[PDB]
């Protein structure tokens, strides 16, 4: 019925950004556009994770996947529309698409995590709530 973690990728500086809230009704599909942090970037890794930290170290690495080809540019200027999708099944699909070319590539991830081991994770989430947002502020929708 909800989607029991917050489900997101990692952006420049190893920063969790959420594309779907935890406790988000399901199916459920939400869209962002990001960008290159580096200039003439060719490449984007999408790294795919689920938790509540700040920081992707500190949450639970899904998958990762690497959208290519993309043309030169300075740093900020590419346009990645990436989408997490979680079907009736509770099943997350992630697609990376590059606007300029079209170029897209994604990620299925399966279930081949129970109630206290989600509980633990919120948990952890709000008792180090202030050492993650202190890693996070000194480290916006640019990827590596």
């Amino acid at each position: 019925d909800v989607a029991p973690l917050s489900l997101g990728l990692e952006t420049a500086g190893g920063v969790m950004t959420a594309l779907i809230k935890r406790n988000s009704t399901i199916p459920t599909k939400q869209t962002q556009i990001f960008t290159t942090y580096s200039d003439n970037q060719p490449g984007v890794l999408i790294q795919v994770y689920e938790g509540e930290r700040a920081m992707t170290k500190d949450n639970n690495l899904l998958g990762r996947f690497e959208l290519s080809g993309i043309p030169p540019a300075p740093r900020g200027v590419p346009q990645i529309e990436v989408t997490f999708d979680i079907d009736a099944n509770g099943i997350l699909n992630v697609t990376a698409t590059d606007k300029s070319t079209g170029k897209a590539n994604k990620i299925t991830i399966t279930n081949d995590l129970s109630k206290e081991e989600i509980e633990r994770m919120v948990q952890e989430a709000e008792k180090y709530k202030a050492e993650d947002e202190v890693q996070r502020e000194r480290v916006k929708n640019a990827l590596e």
